[PDB]
C-alpha cells in the first residue's frame, strides 16, 4: 500500500531558514543596488515573490540596479519576501505601491490599494 506524509509547518520552516540564510550572509547568490546600497539576497526567493526579478535573473549578471525605489522600501520589500511580514509608516505607503506595483507583488500592491 502507498505512505504519504504532509507537513504543513514545512513552508513556513523553509521561509525561517531562508531569512535567517540571508542575515548571516550564507548562500546569497545575488547583489541588488538601491541608491549605492548594497543587498545580498537569494535569486530563488526574490524571483518567486517578484515576476519582475524572475525576468531579470534570466540576464545572470548576479549583480542588479533598481532605480525605482529607496532603500528603506527596498529593505521593507525584502523583509516581507523573506518573513511574509512587512513593517512600514503609513507615510511610506505610496512609496511601497510604486514599487509593489512594479515588483508585481500583487499582495503588496492589493493591500497599499486599499489603504490609500
Ligand atoms: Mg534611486
Amino acid at each position: 500500500g502507498m505512505i504519504q506524509l504532509q507537513n504543513p509547518s514545512h513552508p513556513t520552516g523553509l521561509l525561517c531558514k531562508a531569512n535567517q540564510m540571508r542575515l548571516a550572509g550564507t548562500l546569497c547568490d545575488v547583489v541588488i543596488m538601491v541608491d549605492s546600497q548594497e543587498f545580498h539576497a537569494h535569486r530563488t526567493v526574490l524571483a518567486c515573490t517578484s515576476k519582475m526579478f524572475e525576468i531579470l535573473f534570466h540576464r545572470n549578471s548576479q549583480h542588479y540596479t533598481l532605480d525605482f525605489l529607496s532603500p528603506k522600501t527596498f529593505q521593507q520589500i525584502l523583509e516581507y519576501a523573506y518573513t511574509a511580514t512587512l513593517q512600514a509608516k503609513a507615510e511610506d505607503l505610496d512609496d511601497l505601491l510604486y514599487a509593489a506595483e512594479i515588483l508585481e507583488i500583487e499582495y503588496l500592491e492589493e493591500q497599499c490599494l486599499k489603504m490609500l
